């Protein structure tokens, strides 16, 4: 099963925004673009300037593989458990949530040689809110999942698209001061303009095939080449070879 | 399934608004456009000025795709779960809300070659109140949903 | 809006062929690794 | 499985590649001073598990 | 039963990012790339460098 996930983004802010209070000779005061003036009476004018220009891109390709027989239900599961402490008095319990990749399939050969499957796909991950606020230390893992339940029939070696999701967006705002924003060389200090753009693509693809032969080369031969290349091999040890000679008999 | 969402806006404020109090020689005082004068007795006149001119535009096009067979119910779901801590004593529980895009369809071919469907569409998102007030840190995700249940061919 | 259609043919090109062009273009491809090719040769058999 | 041979039962791979670029709109294009305003990150990972 | 697990990674950050406040003559103040200015009114500009 293939899970392809692509992203793209764009962002640009440029401009100022005036909002402040003043006090003129302890008899009259002037506010500007505010609602509360009394608790900001001792403050001044604020000219919040923004300048940013951002690009982004992200690709993720994940793939679980599972082997089973005809008419036999199989399960692959790769999850994560989050335990919380509900401090009660009577029915005290460790409550938990669970999220992760999960496939449950029931394959079956048709009369022509095609493989029909009864799928139950879940692909979830952990969405994170802002880390600076207090709700990052309590039991709030906002979980986002993706569930698909269907039945498809693929030939041997070919593939089919089971699910999918796209999303496109484009926003843009323009703010200004009504008269000062049209000055030739001074009017840039009063306008404001933002943009945004995103393009998300997620797909789910299925590719079944039939297994008739065992692995070549053997599973104990491809591991001995990994341990020798990465440097984790310890079959030449003087002390551990007295016991590892039973396990590595073949 | 296509979900097209467009927006547009416009806004302009320009002018002043006078509201304040005064004290004239500790024997008579003058208010202006107020209700309470005593707790604002030591203050002054306020001339709140507003100047703004705003434009806006926003487009969102979302599309879920799902594959199934004849006479077989299928589900696509893309949701988000919000867990809260109800600190009780007996029936302590993790209560949760859920919102997101969801389709449940049951396709069927007619005699002419047309496809009749029994739809159950939900498209929800999270509406956000003002971030400066205290109710942004408790379990108040104001959820707005959109539900449609019909049959089309 | 709703737009249904009928599927009679599998994907062309294959699902394992369009992914190998994504990993090579974005730079996330690691099928040429000296250490991981001893195990990824079982999964990428086709 | 036959006697002495082997089979692959499970498996999992994952590949990723992200990259961001930030800048100041005008000061980020200066010849010798504009390096103090840009920003750029990268990331890459390749995970393989088998049974 | 064999359980093989491999990993690989890569990472590179290089650049600056300006975010700070200022106070100019107790009558007007200038912020830069911020949301809250009042609780950071007595602070200065910050040029966070990453390498």
């Amino acid at each position: 099963l293939w899970i392809v996930d692509l992203n793209k983004s764009d962002l640009e802010r440029l401009g100022t925004s005036w909002s402040g209070s003043i006090t003129i000779g302890d008899k009259l005061g002037v506010s500007l673009n505010q609602s509360s003036i009394s608790t900001l009476d001792g403050s001044r004018f604020i000219a919040a300037v923004n300048a940013l220009e951002e690009k982004k891109q992200a690709t993720v390709v994940s793939r679980p593989v599972l082997l089973t027989q005809e008419n036999v239900p199989a399960i692959f599961d790769n999850n994560r458990t989050f335990y919380t402490k509900l401090i009660g008095e009577r029915n005290v319990a460790l409550e938990h949530v669970t999220y992760g990749t999960m496939i449950r399939v029931l394959p079956r050969f048709s009369a022509d040689g095609q493989i029909e499957m009864s799928l139950d796909i879940e692909d979830g991950n952990d969405k994170t809110p802002q880390s600076d606020t207090t709700t990052s230390v309590d039991a709030l893992p906002e979980v986002g999942r993706t569930l698909i339940s269907t039945i498809a029939r693929v030939p041997h070696g070919k593939s089919l698209l089971v699910g999918g999701y796209t999303r496109d967006a484009n926003t843009d705002t323009v703010q200004s001061i009504p008269f000062l924003g049209k000055l030739p060389l001074i009017g840039s200090l009063f306008r404001y303009s933002s943009k945004n753009k995103s393009n998300v693509v997620r797909v789910f693809m299925i590719e079944p095939k039939e297994i008739v032969d065992p692995l070549t080369p053997d599973a104990s031969e491809s591991v001995n080449n990994i341990l020798k290349q990465s440097g984790a091999w310890s079959g030449d040890d003087k002390l551990q070879k007295w016991v590892r000679v039973y396990l590595d008999r073949g």
